[PDB]
């Protein structure tokens, strides 16, 4: 059995395919898969819950063995119809919207602040969203604007529902990382799963 | 300040939009949204830690006050290129689906046992999921079929990225529920607000 912990955006928008991949060539090899924020999957891997973690935020622990897997850019986007949605803006003007934020313990939200609210003006945090759907919904509907990965977004930025925001800043670029513990020995059935999981 | 606690159903496809139309008439009056399963819901309002609770499921509470909001359509959904979307399909052929589910003792799951698995002769789960979105991206890429609200899925049905399952059932409806503590009284404030969650 393969037991994993992934954070929201690898869990809901990743694993799933991978899997799909995986139970095809391996239909009697069972996988359970629980998805939260990267601390919920840092604690599962602490406490040896789980055999092995996927996390999207820089989440430490000397106890923990974390492994660059892929690469995942992160988008600001608005409604459609919001003045950030078309032309250049600046920093003042992000700073001047009112942002929907993710919960403490999610890896997101960590990035985020780091790559870029560190570098606003003074901005306003309109709501506060335990998950990236509702923070999804609440920006179509004009209650803020927000940050995340482009893969949560990437399907109504194609149907129109929501839009990228230029910003004055390099591409907001972080890593997927895949944890275990660093007393945990991976099987060869897990480490044959991880080829999946390999781009 | 309202403090709201909602089922994932509810608060990340419909408050996001009522919120808008409320904070566009009311901008000084703030609310607090949390977004977790309908036992979360169940024990916030029950702690007093929320004023309101939306839940998706027959969850029972005997100091909990509970009201019919909205009906809600539950869709059995699978990958287009399943052979379960091309045309109706038989009981028989829904009970050897692959099943993808909820954990048992969530709303979700319950009334999903009730309204359409408690018909199947003998069906297997193919995998448990703990929310509807890793639900719908196993489901998209083809791990089996499932069943949600048709509220969770109307995105990707419109995209053609998921498919509706032509079922010989009749149309499955649950109760959305709105709930409070038995000895709490909805100030006219949340009454107010109340009218927005108001078909
Ligand atoms: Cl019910």
């Amino acid at each position: 059995m393969i037991r994993i912990y992934a954070s929201s955006t690898i869990g809901n928008y990743i694993l799933p395919a991978v899997i799909a991949r995986y139970r095809h060539d391996y239909p009697q090899l069972p996988i359970e898969l629980s998805v939260g924020n990267s601390q919920d999957v840092m604690q599962a891997v602490l406490d040896f819950r789980v055999d092995i973690g996927f996390i999207e935020g820089p989440c430490h622990s000397t106890e923990i063995i974390s492994e660059p897997w892929l690469e995942d850019e992160l988008v600001v986007f608005a409604a459609p119809t919001s003045p950030l949605a078309r032309g250049p803006v600046t920093l003042e003007q992000l700073a001047a919207a009112p942002w929907i934020l993710r919960e403490r313990g999610s890896g997101t939200r960590e990035i985020v602040d780091y790559l870029l609210l560190s570098h606003l003006p003074k901005f306003e945090m309109a709501m506060e969203l335990g998950n990236s759907e509702a923070i999804k919904h609440a920006v179509r509907h004009g209650l803020g604007i927000s940050c995340l990965s482009r893969r949560v977004i990437e399907d109504q930025l194609q149907a129109g529902t929501l839009s990228e925001v230029a910003v004055p800043l390099p591409r907001l670029m972080r890593t997927l990382w895949r944890i275990h513990h660093r007393q945990k020995h991976l099987s060869n059935a897990l480490r044959r799963f991880l080829d999946y999981c390999d781009p």
